[PDB]
């Protein structure tokens, strides 16, 4: 009855069962939660663990008696359930000084202080247990053209993340960074837009090692992107270090509905794909239970993340052993897709007239490809219609 | 008067003003072209140069006695016109052999000829005098999931570049690869669908450094992204070996209007941007002129597509000599993005009171960004409003 | 085991089926299906009739004898088969000639064309048996500003479709009409884009009874709107008069995948809506079998668009049939949705002080909905997770 | 210089400049203003009026003593500036009550208490001068289908503008309803999504002609739409009430950027046609100076729409007047647009041969519409480029 239970690595931001409700047009519809009573109630509904950004766990302008009491409280909770804290993250968006940005705002005295503020809490996080690092800009961007040069914001965003890679590794630390992109919202285009731009920026780092992406999939949707593709582009870098789950219905504001909400197909697709290719990180999920919900709501919709995951995992593992599937694989020469194009060679390919001067070209064009009837299984598995 | 002439650079398909007008729904509405008679009348207009795929050349499927008169032909139109061929390319998307991909169809025999195809037409393309061969795989992706396993394609795409690679290399040319991303159209989902799926993508190359992006203005706008932003990626990373340009509304079907048309002041910035850059490659125009237009239309299109950049070039340079500009680019802080967020180090960071405990965030959240009145500036430069 | 029969009412374009692969980018995958052929396939899949173009039925520009020849043909096969024909339209789109449109070409002799080639195939519609005549006017609109007053142009539409009424009116036909919105494609913007324009126009007919909407899944996903949503207010209005099922990706080219692919939820909550309301019409197939397909991927791509139909009309059956479903929403307030607002009377409304000075907000903002509860049985139901 | 003046008909809401930078993913980064700063501030540079939410002039929840108060001061700043109050508008989307909806809300108790606050707010906009009474259902939506049957919600939709309509014809009020569709944002669909359902819904109305439309540029773009489409149908249908006046870049989160910014030559068009059509309507911004700006930066961008407004209006009859742009408007035949197709009537048409059986249709085929020639005056004219 696609129960959750720790050992399927599901976790869950503070800030997602935590939002309040408030929207561009809204104010709160729910009272603030506790994170000890987020951790408590996660854990009755099987999650694995929690994440944070520094000011979801303590305040903003804390003293350093009421920092160390908040952790102090969380920890008491972790302990208490066995959760555990595998990401941390810094907020470097909602506090008025970014709103031009943390890393890459025109002010230079902003930027030192979004390393100050994100040092802080990689310290934190590396106490809590923490792996992995994630870093949103999503203050970094423009609504305007002359307002951001943006060879010079890559630049400083390359030193920022250069100087934490040299911070971590001066402490002997084993955290990673994840670095997660987005389009637009808030800004009007954000800076590292997509997957791709991210996995292209890690590579001109001085330790290119030390980074990978935190996609989440209404990010990418909200390009129009095939999340599942750039899931398997990122696994194909090795670059896939953590990931955000959520649904979202195409390309509007960013939605944070429950897993397996919105683009249902695509969650499809990308549960078989994760687990295809083994990724063993958290599932995470980055979303918010609508504002219409009470607590009671926010509970069901935290669950209901878990529950489609575990659905989908066993219709894509179904549809991947059926033999008759495996046939129309074949059909489709999914296999051939999987050899190697010329592993005989460059001069080999050259000299092959079977590859170019006696190649027929219409009989190899009206071999169809059988992709229907595949896609067809595949529906049929996912909808308990086989 | 905004009169181009060659030294302008710019250059055109032999596709773009040849287009017939066929779309999904229609039937051509134009003739056929000779190549002959575009290269007379882009030259007439003040075209530096003319790009082809080998298709738009040399019909498919012609004898090597064809073949050569069609060549001994071309060539005589460039030599009586001065015009020059800057870039080639392959057409690895039009005949049914290719509708499952050409680099990546699942058909290993479809791959293998797709490379032989591309190899015969880069030896013409370096015969002709072309720099830079252009790699649109418009027929690389999937309208399923289980159709295309991506890892899988990534792996026969880099095999097939990395032959290529090997080939041009082996000949000693000095052409350099610059491969196409778009989003979707003809496939459901392209592989590479942006700039920085290509461009990361090229770090994984045998060697990254013989391969660039051509990225396209309607390409990166379907899928609601910030050309202009992505062009400064690219540029920053050191691979914007060529690019299109064109108009595009939006997240639509690729428009291929004439340059300036769709997002005006997103032509506006990119103009300011390859102009600031000192971007050197040809400003190639790959557009479609109307259907609704007769052959004195195609041409007045094509007039339009060099005029646009022309008085774009010239509000963009207004705009950056202007003193009351560079004063509000000052007023805004676009000098302190330009300089180093910690030259003195990371120790020296992390000893810095003035970046932590004694940064006071009110007084730098409080000073405004004034970019509304540094982008009015812009706007009034580009109406030629001030 | 989802079997379609001809009680099921499935309906299929001539050109879906027979659509041979020509698409921006490419040539025919395909051979030219016989209609008669088409005829036999789809009656063996299931199906209960098929549409037409006039010039799919009969090519242009075809002599007397050849129309007739044809048309016999066609009538042999829907005898042999106890297939209907129960839609019709005009190809105002493929011919050069409607490079500007039809019924709102610039050129008011095209106008004239448009309608008497229109006035031809409603003539044999009728005597087909058709009860219902779409029109698409997808050459309707503009690529610039100045190509289109659209103000004279709708003068153009609305007289146009006035001249049609008196048409049939004169004639004593049952046939009514069903205009086909879509937002842009082939046309830059196509005029009546969405449903909502389409029924806003229908008021200002001479004869609005005579007129409703064709509306299609994907092209109202082409403007990223609620396809459910809008077939709601065309059934509100009483002018759903047939309509066209297939599948979209959002917001990109129109796609034409098979039902129940593209945005699965949003097609599940389609069935639902369409048999609540106890919709009585056709369920239209206007889709694509992808041109990597041969034919045997057609009927299978054909075959999936029924049964995805009937599967998603079990799981909504049984959602709106599951006692726990009509609990949930019973504590959603969906029953307080169906109650009116004030048939007490606005003087009750204005002094009933329950309604405002004495309504407590707080109490009323704190219930919270429990949507997704509702949704996560909708979401099991059309998994087979209950 | 481009200089607005009251005349020109220019008017704000108080909540645009007003706005304190709140967005989903940020706190304030402007302190408030008083009603009283903002008609001051206005009005010098030379705006005609400002409009209002009712909770935008009396806080929520204020008691008659400190409404009287409000309402005094802010009527001293229009006598002291001669600022007008065109339109006014409820609040029906902030509060918690509101998260399913006003009108349309789930819960009956809502949908009566949205009604009285909407009452209670056209009596103070009469008293304030107001014509024009705007109702944007923000809320009314839902994100997942079982959540708002839309039948029903139409239902109640319709009970509350037929109720309203009641009551300004009881009280004999001269002011009319313009209903302001958008898209989605902050619901996941919203009711009544575009111009096209908006003027749909009015007909259905029990006094349609109390009701008209108040599109914004941002919403209908949020749609892909064409907005200067839009108004021109709702010109055509004479349900122009209102305007609203911004900028938008696509298919995004509702950006609220100064009019002019977004989508230049959409702005140009709309304009072009606004003047050209005659509106006598205010014209209003609905905008947002963004976030990064301090209040000096608020009022240059409230500035900006302004000038925006009349240089595109100086370039747009420029356009028309001008002899050559004249010239190619009968060269692409728009003369002839405007011409009736056939006011011979139906009969005539039937029997006339040069409408179908002695057409040359490929001789009208061959005829280009001239529309690339026409649009790039129609850029020389908006750059002043000719
Ligand atoms: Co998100
Ligand atoms: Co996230
Ligand atoms: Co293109
Ligand atoms: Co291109
Ligand atoms: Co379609
Ligand atoms: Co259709
Ligand atoms: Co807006
Ligand atoms: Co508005």
């Amino acid at each position: 009855n696609y129960q959750p239970t720790p050992e399927d690595r599901f976790t869950f931001g503070l800030w997602t069962v935590g939002w309040q409700g408030r929207d561009p047009f809204g104010d709160a519809t729910r009272r603030a939660l506790d994170p000890v009573e987020s951790v408590r109630r996660l854990a009755e509904l099987g999650a694995h663990g929690v994440t944070f950004h520094d000011d979801d766990l303590i305040p903003f302008g804390s003293s350093d008696s009421e920092r160390e009491e908040h952790v102090k409280r969380f920890r008491q909770a972790l302990d208490d359930t066995g959760m555990k804290v595998p990401m941390a993250t810094t907020n470097l968006f909602t506090h008025p000084v970014f709103k031009d940005g943390g890393f890459t705002a025109n002010d230079r005295d902003v930027r030192r202080y979004a390393l100050r503020k994100t040092i802080r809490n990689i310290d934190l996080a590396v106490e809590l247990g923490a792996e992995t690092y994630v870093a949103w800009g999503g203050r970094e961007g423009a609504e305007s053209g002359g307002a951001k040069d943006v060879r010079d914001a890559l630049d400083r965003m390359k030193e920022a993340f250069d100087l934490l890679g040299e911070y971590v590794t001066s402490q002997g630390y084993d955290i990673r960074f994840a670095i997660e992109p987005k389009p637009n919202e808030p800004r009007g285009d954000i800076l590292l837009p997509t997957v791709g731009h991210a996995l292209a920026f890690i590579e001109r780092l001085e330790r290119p090692e030390l980074y990978g992406v935190n996609p989440e999939v209404g990010h990418e949707q909200m390009a129009g992107l095939n999340f599942p593709h750039g899931i398997a582009q990122a696994l194909w870098a090795g670059k896939l270090f953590h990931i955000d789950l959520n649904g979202q219905n195409g390309i509007k504001y960013d939605q944070d509905l429950r897993f397996g909400a919105g683009d249902l197909r695509a969650a499809f697709w990308l549960v078989d794909l994760l687990e295809s290719a083994g990724y063993s990180g958290p599932r995470h999920f980055d979303f918010k239970p609508p504002r219409t919900e009470d607590f009671d709501g926010v509970w069901a919709s935290a669950a209901g993340c878990m529950r489609n995951y575990l659905i989908l995992k066993e219709r894509a593992a179904a549809f991947r052993a059926d033999p008759e599937v495996q046939e129309a694989l074949r059909a489709s020469r999914l296999d051939e897709l999987a050899r190697p194009t010329a592993a005989d060679g460059l001069q080999a390919l050259l000299d092959d007239r079977s590859a170019f001067e006696e190649f027929d070209v219409d009989a190899a064009a009206a071999r169809g490809m059988a992709f229907e009837r595949l896609d067809q299984l595949a529906m049929d598995h996912l909808l308990g219609a086989r």
